[PDB]
RNA sequence: UGAGGGCCUUGGUCACGGCCUUGGCUUGCUACAAUUAACGAUCAACUUAGAACUGGUACGGACAAGGGGAAUCUGACUGUUAACGAG
C-alpha cells in the first residue's frame, strides 16, 4: 500500500490517474490532524 | 233506342199576341272496344339559414431571473468516483 501526501493543484487528477494504472483502489482523504487551511491531502 | 230543350209547320180557337192539338244541345237505358287514367286539366299554397374572423400548433432564428467546475471532511442515509444538503 502506498501513501502519500499530494499538495493540491492543476496537476493532482494526473498523479491518481497514474495511482490507479499502479492500483487496484486508490482513494484520497485529508484526516481531522491536518490544517483545514493546508491544500495537503492524503491519498493510499 | 227512349226523355228534355232549340229552329219549323199544320187546323180550331179568343183582339203582331194567348189557349188546345198535329208530324223532324243536355241526359237516361242497352251493344262492341279502353282499362299502363302509370294520363291530363283546374283551384289553391311557396320563397336564398347562415353568422363570426379567435387563436394555440409543430417548425426556422435571438432573450429569457444568473459567475462556473472538481474533490475531501461532515449530517440524516439507497440499490457506483451512488445520490442528497443553497453544511
Amino acid at each position: 500500500t502506498f501513501v502519500t501526501k499530494i499538495f493540491r493543484s492543476k496537476d493532482y487528477n494526473k498523479l491518481i490517474w497514474v495511482f490507479q494504472q499502479l492500483f487496484e483502489k486508490v482513494e484520497a482523504t485529508k484526516p481531522p490532524a491536518s490544517r483545514n487551511v493546508s491544500a495537503e491531502i492524503f491519498v493510499v
